[PDB]
């Protein structure tokens, strides 16, 4: 799922986010589907977070003989979520919410040998949503939302053992026996692993919109179609490189050097438009079944290019992602008044062409496996607890002069609190 994430609710967590867009047992889903707004009677609030704990590890050996082994490169994260749905009439209502649909955090030591392609990579995303729905009739409704997305991002790359790989290569060339070759090799050989080869940081606002269409046979079965617009963030950040300005222009793959001087960079980040189709099915007073299928057009994400105020390129990297799907299936079991249980299973193909993979975005196909509970205090307040396990297939990665093998699992824990308000008098 690239650097996308769909942890907007702890209840969603317990059911491997299946159905989401057809279930309305809590306000969290209006963030997923605007049409669901017309499924609430009174003001509803929801808020909580998901603690994500990844276990991604890298392995390999550089041509320099140095270890490309990198343990625990994906740090833990806390993804909060807040939701509020407010019916106005039996025909209109509005909802706001703060969730996060995109994020990533990979970090290697700055002395890592594959540093040139594995330093630090951060992308924080907070999505502010405000939207309304319309119950055209008893059969189905329509939603539509406005999105203000704030993103913080930071990219840092270092010289791994490139300096050595270069020097080593220069030593094997005829240029080797030369006083200039040796000199050159010495210079290359001299670049420390932690020499910052690229620095990009910046916060920028982005906007977009989403919509949804709910359809229900009765009040126990429904199906939906939602759309999340692509979102473009043109960052106005700071760029830098610690390599001597001399490296510049020869036309090497090296980012622009600035002698450590901070330049002004511009880069456009393209968050993929999203499309999902889901269904919820109550099949007993105590059993319901949910499922879905999402489609992200990851192809809108082709590359990251940092530019100067004069249009010159400081940094650039080809991503070449492709569209992919996510499939989910879960069941909720309403025990009694106070208790409710759930479980889910899912699978999402990777948007990253097994040949365009990077260690910076350790991504592979993922298989979810979740379970969760909801404890109702009194029809007005409840708490949700979710847990999920994401294991996957190990992959091989050929980036730069390196060959790695990446593997990764993840544990997810989440808690949410929900509260309803009295149903307001309306005609
Ligand atoms: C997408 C860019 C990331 C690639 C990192 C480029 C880092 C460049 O090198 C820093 C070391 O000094 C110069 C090396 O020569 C350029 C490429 O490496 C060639 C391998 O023999
Ligand atoms: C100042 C601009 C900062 C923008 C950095 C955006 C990072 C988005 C995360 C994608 C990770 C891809 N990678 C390897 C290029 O970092
Ligand atoms: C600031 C948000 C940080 C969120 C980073 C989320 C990392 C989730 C880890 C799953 C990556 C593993 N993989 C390859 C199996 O997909
Ligand atoms: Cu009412
Ligand atoms: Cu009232
Ligand atoms: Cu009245």
């Amino acid at each position: 799922a690239g650097f996308q994430l769909n942890e907007f609710s702890s209840s969603g967590l317990g059911r491997a986010y299946s159905g989401e867009g057809a279930i309305a047992d809590d306000a969290g889903n209006v963030s997923r589907n605007p049409a669901l707004i017309t499924m609430f009677d009174r003001p509803t609030f929801s808020a909580g977070a998901v603690y994500i704990d990844p276990d991604v590890n890298i392995s390999g050996t550089s041509p320099s003989g140095r270890s490309l082994k990198a343990d625990n490169i994906a740090p833990t994260a806390w993804v909060p979520n807040m939701h509020f749905v407010a019916p106005i009439n039996d025909q209109f209502g509005w909802g706001a919410s703060i969730t996060s649909n995109y994020g990533l955090a990979t970090e290697f030591n700055d002395t890592y040998a594959g540093g040139s392609v594995g330093g630090t990579t951060d992308l924080e995303t907070m999505n502010l949503n405000l939207s309304g729905a319309y119950r055209l009739n008893n059969a189905w409704s329509f939603g539509l939302g406005f999105n203000a997305v704030y993103a913080r991002a930071k990219i840092e790359r270092f010289a791994g053992d490139l300096g050595q790989l270069v020097a080593g290569q220069i030593m094997q060339s005829p240029a080797g026996q030369t006083q200039q070759g040796q000199a050159l090799a010495a210079t290359a050989n001299g670049i420390d692993s932690n020499t910052k080869i690229a620095h990009l940081n910046g916060n920028q606002w982005g906007f977009g919109w989403n919509a949804g269409i709910l359809y229900e046979l009765d009040k126990n079965n429904r199906y939906a179609l939602t759309y999340r617009s692509e979102v473009k963030i043109d960052f106005k950040g700071n760029y830098s490189s610690d390599l001597n300005r001399a490296f510049n222009n020869y036309g090497l793959p090296i980012p622009t050097a600035t002698g450590g001087a901070t330049q002004s960079g511009y880069l456009t980040l393209n968050l993929p438009e999203m499309w999902e189709v889901s269904g919820y099915n109550r099949v007993d007073p105590q059993w319901a079944i949910h499922y879905s299928l999402a489609y992200t057009s990851w192809s809108q994400f082709q590359q990251l290019k940092a530019t100067s105020t004069s249009g010159d390129t400081l940094f650039q990297k080809h991503e070449g992602f492709k569209d992919a799907y996510r499939i989910a299936l879960g069941t909720t079991y309403y025990y009694d008044d106070n208790w409710t249980f759930r479980t889910g299973i899912a699978f999402d193909d990777s948007p990253v062409p097994a040949q365009n993979r990077s260690i910076s975005i350790p991504d592979q196909d993922r298989f979810w496996l979740s379970a969760g509970t909801t404890y109702a205090f009194n029809k007005d307040a409840s708490v949700d607890v979710g847990v999920s396990y994401m294991h996957g297939q190990s992959v091989k990665i050929n980036e730069g002069p390196y060959q790695f093998e990446s593997e990764g699992k993840a544990w997810l824990f989440g808690t949410n609190f929900n509260y309803a308000f009295h149903h307001h008098h309306h005609h």
